[PDB]
């Protein structure tokens, strides 16, 4: 209840949210039916219109009109944006030369560059090149500041999550705004674009960029305009902002735009009707660079021009029906359209088995537009498990499809052409970057990065310390001028052990049989020196990563291939290995096949064995160092050595057996060289970080030897690929996956198939950056290069998404 008769005057937009039941004049007012009975009057003023025009100047103020063309108007920061085009004879500032911007030039008072955020809903990537024509504002600071080609957004690609990553630089599973819908079982509510319940602060976790900035003495304007408040309202309103007294004014602001999403799901991202709302959008942006430019601020300023998605076409006729699976459809309840959220209609039907509807909608058709994933199969890019918000079942929907539970929900709800929210590598879901400011470089292209980078540069921008976020601080040090961030390589936890030869054959009884009884001078002396670590330059090539938790480890060399091998997990936490562009594959002897070595570095106690796989009905094994690409035959026996082996699933022996065999060597014909660092990853609880030894959910029958839930490689080459891996000068180049370790392969529906017309899409699918398998891991890669430590975050930080440009 509010008491809408106190007044707004000389309250307009107050930065001060005041408690009802008294009235508020402020921007969430309106969407709280909570406003003065005075605001619209003086608050939202329209008179005269948004321009001032020959005959207004000099006027004398009318504190009617919505804003002035008056002598004083300048002062007071409340002009037309036009004014002194209009009046003083100066040109808009689209029509002035780019001059470099080397140093904040503000006026007296001000202690730091103020940030604008300007944020575009559903503004695609490919728009900048596209409406270039028509956009010469925004054409203007993407070609005079710094810009990236395009920005990836968080999965879902919808608004409030990708905002409100912006705002936190956190992942939706994190910050908890999952959904543009959601129910919380925990609260037992529903959080929904219609209605009051998106309100409560309970939905909204981490700590956003305003509050950040609040806890450390920094202003900042509001984020939410209602969407009744004009947008010439919300820049004249930030203008008048930036002219308060230095003690009052806000140095970091939001504006926000509901296009060109609005239209954009109405006639399809490049409907005829798209090029009106880029051209007003680039209105606005010139409104707020005149604006500045009569205040003195437009040097002064930082200003960000980013996008929350894009636009894919999207219309009724491209619609899967849950009801053409299901004979069960009504016991359960959708989230419905570009992606899907299975959870059961009431939790008192026992009868509801998620294992069954998985199946039911597993590759029944034979073009189906979706597939359905239990939330922890899920590709790791996608972080979209660890939430009570996010629903166990889960489906993946094709780009320009919908899913929807029966053909009544779509035809009783064609009217429109677009939509988002699809998979986040998606070329159609990637939206925009330019930052133009003191701080920003100045005409410099930098490549893509993803939206949950930039709270940490925000925070750069304003001299904040972040809260703890997903950002890789320091991986967007070459979009600025200054305040980089200088962070140190995180400290080495556990140092390694390097064991000697320490224990004789006889002491080992796994179950393990080789045939190696195959007995001078010259090599036996060559091969002790390549089990001292001889070859370790040519396979460790940016030197060993580091194991950042307390662990019980070992570094064990050999020819071809050296690894970290661990105590506690009865394996390798990384095996790392070089295979130059002329390398061959050769096959596994047959005297080897079911060869399994001791290692006589490592106690039999410290070991996995042969019987334990023999015995376990489901679960085969394979090897980190692939033995096909041994590089004699004697080094060959290396790599059957039995700290070289895995639990592997025999569904997946055919997916590794074929990047192992086949896709390595092609990468190294194509890469001039490969570096490989391969190992487990062990996530069953998916929150995205590496396990400990009591998370463990699954051991290989009868033993203590670990399941892996994922299995990952880093693939590094040189970015000049003239030059080869192992002799590289300059920048790198890098692709990663974490590929699930699964029993069966009914993820890829065309597996029955040669592993040639699927695996590697598969593994397309599961690529990730270095910095996800970190998380997983607890390693930390290229310790020791010769790059600058920002440029390894950047690598780092790399996806490599397989879309076309
Ligand atoms: C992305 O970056 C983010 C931020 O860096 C990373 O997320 C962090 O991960 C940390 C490690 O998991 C995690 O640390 C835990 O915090 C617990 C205290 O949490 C509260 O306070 C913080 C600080 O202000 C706040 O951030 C939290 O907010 C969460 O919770 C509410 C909802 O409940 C949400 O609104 C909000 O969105 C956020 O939700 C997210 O986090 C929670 C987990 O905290 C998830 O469940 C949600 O799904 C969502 O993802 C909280 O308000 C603290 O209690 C934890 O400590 C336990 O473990 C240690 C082990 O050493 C032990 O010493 C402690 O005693 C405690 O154990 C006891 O409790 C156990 C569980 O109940 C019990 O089993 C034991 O028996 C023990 O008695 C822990 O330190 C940190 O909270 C989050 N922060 C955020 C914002 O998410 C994230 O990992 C990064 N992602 C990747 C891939 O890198
Ligand atoms: C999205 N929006 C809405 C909105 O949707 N309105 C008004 C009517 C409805 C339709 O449904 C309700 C209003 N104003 C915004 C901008 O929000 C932001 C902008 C930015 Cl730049 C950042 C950042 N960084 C963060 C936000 C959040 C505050 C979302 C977190
Ligand atoms: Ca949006
Ligand atoms: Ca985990
Ligand atoms: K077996
Ligand atoms: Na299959
Ligand atoms: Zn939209």
């Amino acid at each position: 209840w509010t008491a809408t008769s106190g007044s707004c005057k000389g309250r307009c937009f107050e930065l001060q949210e005041v408690g009802p039941p008294d009235c508020r004049c402020d921007n969430l007012c309106k969407s709280y039916s909570s406003c003065c009975h005075d605001f619209d009057e003086l608050c939202l003023k329209t008179a005269r219109g948004w321009e001032c025009t020959k005959d207004r100047c000099g006027e004398v103020r009318n504190e009617e009109n919505a804003c002035h063309c008056s002598e004083d108007c300048l002062s007071r920061g409340d002009c037309c944006t036009n004014y002194q085009v209009v009046c003083k004879g100066e040109s808009h500032w689209v029509d002035d030369d780019c001059e470099e911007i080397k140093v904040p030039e503000c006026p007296a008072g001000f202690v730091r560059p103020p940030l604008i955020i300007f944020s575009v809903d559903g503004f695609r990537a490919s728009y900048m090149k596209k409406g270039s024509k028509v956009m010469p504002n925004i054409e203007k600071l993407r070609s005079c500041g710094t810009h990236a080609p395009y920005m990836r957004p968080v999965y879902p690609t919808k608004t409030f999550p990708n905002l409100y990553t912006l705002a936190t630089g956190l992942y939706p599973e994190s910050h908890g705004i999952v959904g543009n819908s959601m129910y919380d079982p925990v609260f037992d509510a529903s959080f929904h674009l219609r209605g009051r319940e998106k309100f409560n602060h309970r939905w909204w976790g981490g700590q956003p960029l305003w509050i950040t900035a609040t806890k450390q003495g920094v202003r900042a304007g509001t984020f939410f305009w209602s969407v009744s408040i004009p947008h010439e309202r919300r820049i004249l309103t930030i203008l008048q902002w930036l002219s308060l007294p230095d003690n009052e004014r806000p140095s970091v602001y939001a504006f926000y735009s509901e296009q060109p999403d609005f239209s954009g799901h109405k006639y399809g991202p490049f409907g005829p009707e798209m090029t009106n709302p880029l051209r007003e959008i680039d209105k606005t942006v010139g409104q707020l660079m005149d604006g500045l430019k009569q205040l003195r601020l437009h040097r002064c300023v930082n200003v960000i021009f980013v996008g929350d998605h894009g636009m894919e076409d999207v219309t009724c006729d491209r619609t899967e029906f849950l009801s053409n699976y299901l004979t069960n459809v009504d016991d359960i309840t959708l989230v419905p359209g570009t992606l899907g959220r299975i959870r059961a209609k009431s939790i008192n039907n026992s009868k509801y088995d998620p294992k069954t509807i998985i199946a039911a909608l597993t590759c029944k058709k034979p073009d189906q537009h979706f597939k359905p994933y239990m939330k922890q199969h899920l590709p790791k890019r996608l972080h979209y498990a660890n939430n009570r918000r996010i629903e166990d079942i889960h489906l993946l929907v094709d780009r320009r499809w919908h899913v929807a539970r029966k053909p009544l929900d779509v035809y009783k709800k064609c009217f429109f052409q677009g939509d988002h929210g699809f998979d986040n590598k998606v070329n159609s879901m990637q939206t925009v970057f330019v930052g133009y400011g003191p701080t920003f470089k100045y005409r410099t292209k930098v490549p893509p990065f993803e939206n949950i980078e930039l709270y940490n540069v925000m925070c750069d921008l304003l001299g904040l310390k972040p809260a703890p976020n997903n950002g890789t601080h320091g991986s967007l040090n070459h979009l600025l001028r200054t305040n980089t961030f200088r962070p140190t390589m995180p400290d080495e936890v556990s140092r390694p052990n390097y064991p000697g030869i320490m224990y004789l054959q006889s002491e080992f009884d796994l179950g393990c049989t080789c045939d190696d009884k195959v007995e001078n001078k010259l090599e036996e002396l060559n091969k002790r020196l390549h089990t001292k670590g001889s070859t370790k330059e040519r396979h460790l090539l940016y030197g060993r990563p580091a194991v950042l938790y307390r662990t019980s480890y070992d570094i064990l060399y050999h020819t071809d291939f050296e690894s970290g091998y661990s105590e506690i997990f009865l394996m390798p936490l990384w095996t790392s290995y070089t295979i130059s562009k002329q390398a061959e594959v050769s096959s596994i002897p047959e005297h080897l096949t079911n060869c399994v070595r001791p290692d006589v570095r490592v106690s039999p106690g410290f070991s996995q064995n042969c019987l334990a796989y023999k015995n376990d009905k489901q679960m085969s094994y394979g090897f980190l160092f692939p033995p096909y690409l041994s590089s004699s035959p004697e080094a060959k026996y290396d790599a059957f050595l039995v700290t070289n082996m895995v639990p592997m699933y025999p569904a997946f022996k055919r997916v590794w057996a074929y990047f192992q065999r086949v896709l390595v060597k092609k990468y190294a014909s194509e890469r001039n060289g490969v570096n490989v660092i391969s190992g487990p990853i062990f996530d069953y609880n998916y929150d995205g970080l590496r396990d400990t030894e009591d998370e463990i959910k699954q051991y290989v029958e009868g033993s203590s030897i670990p399941v892996p839930t994922h299995y990952y490689s880093i693939i590094t080459s040189c970015l000049d690929f003239t030059q080869p891996a192992d002799k590289c000068d300059g920048p790198l180049s890098v692709s990663s996956f974490i590929l699930p370790h699964r029993p069966d392969n009914d993820e890829s529906c065309n597996s029955s198939e040669d592993e040639s017309k699927w695996v590697e899409e598969l593994m397309k699918m599961h690529t990730a950056r270095v910095r996800d398998i970190e998380h997983l891991t607890g390693l930390d890669f290229y310790r020791k290069t010769s790059r600058s430590y920002s440029e390894i975050l950047t690598l780092k930080t790399y996806l490599h998404t397989y879309e076309s440009e």
